[PDB]
């Protein structure tokens, strides 16, 4: 059987930056380093950092005075940021720049008392952080997950209305939600398309090509990785058996038993080593040399703050 690898796949610029921030802080200050939320949604990465002295928390109260605290790549609300500021803490912000960009727009609409709508998944830390940039009771900040949510939403002033999105959404589904928003609120404003980042768009494009060729698709990523979930979902919708997996140990032989061609990709938070071990396991199951698919070349890098080298 043939093993195909999607391209691109794996680490994006924001994830690589966030991890490097925690690593460098550990190196520079030693353990412990506190981190608000899993730095990226990958078990392998988080487990490793935890063993190295990082302690992952959700609320600032669980952090002691005089600590070093890092905000995860997904971002935090203004309330969290302020609580951190009011406490005696040294703070580093690993929030991806492409998340921050969305935050700035929500904060602007808040200042104007003008309503905003976020497309995203309820309960996700990025959504909590982005909705948490809005604090004007005179305006409004509304979450929609689907066209149905749009069909039910009422707002105070549809003449002064904008939208923003989560960075890791399904490209296809988000298109449908925007279409709905513009039909219901013809004066709504937003970006030219959405706030889905290059990495999300690119990895979804790449898994679409992969799924066209492969019969089964393995997506390396943790259960709580939204972008990784969208990749598995995309392949399933195309009629392929697709599995979200943390590592090679998760591979059940029945999945690939009589399969001529298996595809592998990885979400934005999954390190390459996990992919190499997945490939190694597929080769034990009859696979050959992994063939990388041709794909769009990414070139963006986000540097760590100077203070962290
Ligand atoms: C930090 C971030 C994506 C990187 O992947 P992740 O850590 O798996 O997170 P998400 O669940 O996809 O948001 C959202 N911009
Ligand atoms: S998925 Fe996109 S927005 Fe999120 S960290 Fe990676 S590059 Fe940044």
């Amino acid at each position: 059987m043939q093993i195909l690898l999607a391209n691109p796949r794996g680490f994006c610029a924001g994830v690589d930056r966030a991890i490097s921030i925690v690593e460098n802080a550990l190196a520079i200050y030693g353990a412990p380093i506190y981190v608000r939320h899993e730095v990226v949604h990958n078990r392998y990465v988080v487990d490793s950092l935890r063993e190295r002295g990082a302690i992952f928390i959700e609320q600032i109260s669980e952090v002691p005075d005089g600590a070093i605290l890092i905000f995860s790549a997904h971002g935090v609300s203004q309330a969290v940021r302020n609580e951190a500021k009011s406490r005696d803490l040294t703070v580093f912000d690993a929030t991806c720049p492409l998340v921050t960009k969305v935050h700035m727009e929500v904060a602007r609409a808040s200042r104007r008392g003008e309503e905003s709508i976020l497309i995203g998944h309820a309960g996700h830390p990025e959504v909590e952080g982005t909705m948490g940039q809005y604090s004007n009771p005179e305006g409004g900040m509304y979450l929609v997950e689907s066209p149905d949510d749009v069909w039910k939403l009422t707002v105070k002033n549809e003449e002064k209305l904008s939208f923003m999105t989560q960075t890791t959404l399904s490209v296809d589904d988000t298109s449908d939600v925007i279409d709905a928003l513009r039909k219901r609120f013809p004066k709504i404003v937003g970006p030219r398309k959405d706030d889905i980042c290059y990495a999300t768009t690119n990895r979804q494009e790449a898994v679409r090509a992969l799924a066209e060729q492969a019969e089964v698709v393995l997506v390396v990523g943790s259960k709580n990785s939204s972008n990784s979930n969208r990749l598995a979902e995309l392949a399933q919708r195309m009629g392929k058996r697709a599995f979200l997996i943390d590592d090679a140990k998760d591979i059940q032989e029945e999945w690939v038993k009589e399969v001529k061609c298996v595809g592998v990709t990885a979400g934005a938070s999954a390190p390459d080593i996990l992919v190499q071990n997945v490939v190694a396991r597929l080769q034990q199951l009859g696979g050959g040399e992994a063939i990388p698919l041709e794909g769009r070349e990414e070139n963006i890098v986000f540097e760590v703050p100077k203070e962290l080298r």
